[PDB]
């Protein structure tokens, strides 16, 4: 018998109300103050003028001079489950990105673009590609690429993190989704899911270690999705009934406009569907 997201799923497909229900999200999401985005000395911290974290979910960065960082904390309480999503970095704030990624104990890094698309540049190349240590002196941390596992859609490359000021490092899981293109959807919930769980499997989901780190570019649209099939499958996985909906909106007050497109928000409820499936 059909599930009630199934027949939801049905329903806006034959009668084609994707483009109405991603406009009602948008008119239905809360905005809240995101002022520090807009402080003159952040104008070269931010890749789009019109994405900025909320004052009261951005991550800060400890103990510099200016804590700020286009980040955002997304802590879903009933999932017990927190994610950072974040833009891809620019070539002045990789220092940053690295500082966030070690204040915040995190373990997995998840990169869902890639460097150059639409022909434009997206994103920094803020790991070493070969092995040459990657310096940023800014922030006082060094990149190394230790290992790389090239699967048909998506590459995992092993970092070592290293804080130079402290002498620790860590290894860093990066996990660079390469076939998901700009504004567009994964090829298959399955490839989508096989990659989610991949991630989870490095344990890096769990509240053990710190918050994993995804980012695309404006971090909001293909990061977005990726957030939003993982904490409804984790809703799902503890047998609370969710409202995909009402989880998108609740995700929505800790970084504005989660999903970027309607064939975004489709492809979310397919991968939740099937994902609900293998539960
Ligand atoms: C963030 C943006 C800006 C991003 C933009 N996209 C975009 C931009 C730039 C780059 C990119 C790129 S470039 C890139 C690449 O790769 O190159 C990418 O990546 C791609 C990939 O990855 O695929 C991406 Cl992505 C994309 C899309 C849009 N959003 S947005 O939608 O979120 C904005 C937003 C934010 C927050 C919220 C809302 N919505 C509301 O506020 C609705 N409001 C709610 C309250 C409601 C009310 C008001 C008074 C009322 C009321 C109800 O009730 C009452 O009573 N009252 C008063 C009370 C007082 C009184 O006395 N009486 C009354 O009646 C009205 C409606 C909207
Ligand atoms: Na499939």
């Amino acid at each position: 018998m059909p599930t009630t997201i199934e027949r939801e799923f049905e329903e806006l497909d034959t009668q084609r109300r994707w483009q109405p229900l991603y406009l009602e999200i948008r008119n239905e999401s809360h905005d809240y103050p995101h002022r520090v985005a807009k402080f003159p000395e952040n104008r070269n911290r931010n890749r789009y003028r019109d994405v900025s974290p909320y004052d009261h979910s951005r991550v800060k960065l400890q103990n510099a001079e200016n804590d700020y960082i286009n980040a955002s904390l997304v802590d879903i309480e009933e999932a017990q489950r927190s994610y950072i999503l974040t833009q891809g970095p620019l070539p002045n704030t990789c220092c940053h990105f690295w500082l966030m990624v070690w204040q915040q104990k995190t373990k997995a890094v998840v990169m869902l673009n890639r460097i150059v698309e639409k022909e434009s540049v997206k994103c920094a190349q803020y790991w070493p590609t070969d092995d040459q240590e990657m310096l940023f002196k800014e922030t006082g941390f060094s990149v190394k690429l230790l290992s790389e596992d090239v699967k048909s859609y998506y590459t995992v490359h092993l970092l070592q993190l290293e804080n130079i000021n402290s002498g620790e490092t860590r290894t860093i899981s990066h996990f660079h989704y390469t076939t998901w293109p700009d504004f567009g959807v994964p090829e298959s919930p399955a490839s989508f899911l096989n990659f989610l769980f991949k991630v989870r499997e490095s344990g890096s989901l769990n509240p053990d270690h710190g918050p994993a780190v995804i980012h695309c570019s404006a971090g909001i649209g293909r990061s977005g999705t990726f957030s939003l099939v993982d904490t409804c499958l984790v809703l799902m996985e503890k047998g609370d009934d969710i409202n995909i909906k009402q989880v998108l909106l609740n995700m929505r007050k800790y970084r504005m406009g989660l999903i970027q497109t309607p064939d975004q928000l489709r492809f979310s409820y397919m991968a939740i569907i099937e994902g609900a499936k293998c539960i």
